[PDB]
């Protein structure tokens, strides 16, 4: 169903190179300065100081394309500004159709292997299956770019090369909107809230949202440049895509209170407040909520009270598949 972006014919491509012996060079993105970037990352740049263009089968013993399945947790930010493009990827990993489109699952570093690999994107109103070559970006031994929490694991480096090469480069990448990863993956369309002027039954319209797949995020605003990615008191970033994964009530002092999860793409710094991943709060939940929904680990992702999101966030956003026929 999927065409073939640039005519590339990724099972084509992959057989002729198994039977000539050869590893794919994409000849459409090549492992050149331009591919990199134009400015920030160009030619003369000093911030691709050490950047080298090197094969995961080229750095480490057994590179696996998926490691304990295809999970938020395998979205770790690098050196580039697409935290929108990251936040989108992380929350599309919560719906399985969808992420199984984008991420053909049957992809391998060992059988079949000829240094080639494909993704779907959705590009202007339809669904494209883009080509990449496993070479990616490393400095000092390590990617620069997205890479996951298993050193091992290539899938989002390599879904990440495909979004910059349909893009023309990594550094075209460098800030942006949500609201286009989220469509880019799913074909679907974006609902934007102010959270000051917020429905009063947003948290049930979250809740409906996840539980049938739309993918989610959030942000602060920023009160001017130099506020861009300024890191509050309690660890959150301004500025910042987050992706909203999960949204659950609990009983607590004797209420009932509504709680957010959100995962910030850096995999690393969290909110410090309440229902943080070591705050009071948990202690006076039931254990087997308390055993379901709380992580400590300094992962990225971490909970909030409704309340608490509603007074530190400024919008949301969600993307739905198909808004006017629900269920
Ligand atoms: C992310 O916070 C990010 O990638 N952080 C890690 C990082 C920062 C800086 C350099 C490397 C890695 C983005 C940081 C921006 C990106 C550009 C460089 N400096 C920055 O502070 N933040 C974004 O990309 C925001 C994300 C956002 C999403 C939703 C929302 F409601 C508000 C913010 N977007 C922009 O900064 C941005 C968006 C956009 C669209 C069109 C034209 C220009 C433009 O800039
Ligand atoms: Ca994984
Ligand atoms: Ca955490």
């Amino acid at each position: 169903n999927a065409i073939k972006y640039l005519g590339q014919d990724y099972e084509q491509l992959r057989v002729r190179c198994l039977q000539s012996g050869t590893l794919f060079r994409d000849e459409a993105f090549p492992p050149v300065p331009q591919s990199l970037g134009y400015k920030d990352l160009g030619p003369n740049s000093s911030k691709t100081y050490g950047i080298k263009w090197k094969r995961p089968t080229e750095l480490l013993s057994n590179p696996q394309f998926i490691v304990d399945g295809a999970t938020r947790t395998d979205i770790c930010q690098g050196a580039l500004g697409d935290c929108w493009l990251l936040a989108a990827i992380a929350s599309l990993t919560l719906n399985d159709t969808l992420l199984h489109r984008v991420v053909p699952h049957g992809q391998s570093f060992q059988n079949g292997y000829a240094g080639i690999f494909h993704f779907q994107l959705w590009q202007f109103g339809e669904w494209v299956d883009v080509v990449v070559d496993d070479l990616l970006p490393i400095k000092d031994g390590k990617l620069v770019f997205v890479h996951s929490a298993e050193g091992n694991e290539f899938w989002s480096a390599l879904l990440e090369k495909a979004y910059a090469k349909v893009n023309g480069s990594y550094e075209a990448l460098s800030g942006g909107s949500t609201s286009e990863g989220f469509e880019d993956f799913t074909g679907g369309v974006t609902e934007w809230y102010e959270l000051r002027k917020a429905p009063s039954d947003l948290y049930q319209i979250i809740l409906k949202a996840l539980e049938r797949g739309s993918l989610l995020g959030c942000s602060i605003d920023i009160s001017s440049v130099l506020d861009m990615e300024a890191i509050t008191f309690k660890k959150l970033v301004k500025g910042h895509a987050y992706s909203v994964t999960g949204a659950k009530q609990v009983n607590y002092r004797g209420q009932v209170v509504s709680l957010i999860r959100m995962r910030n793409p850096w995999g690393e710094v969290e909110w410090t407040g309440a229902w943080s991943d070591s705050s009071s709060e948990w202690n006076n939940v039931d254990p087997y909520e308390r055993d379901q929904l709380r992580v400590k680990m300094e992962d990225g992702e971490f909970w909030m009270s409704f309340r608490d999101f509603m007074r530190e966030f400024t919008r949301l956003e969600i993307c739905n598949l198909t808004p006017d026929a629900l269920k």
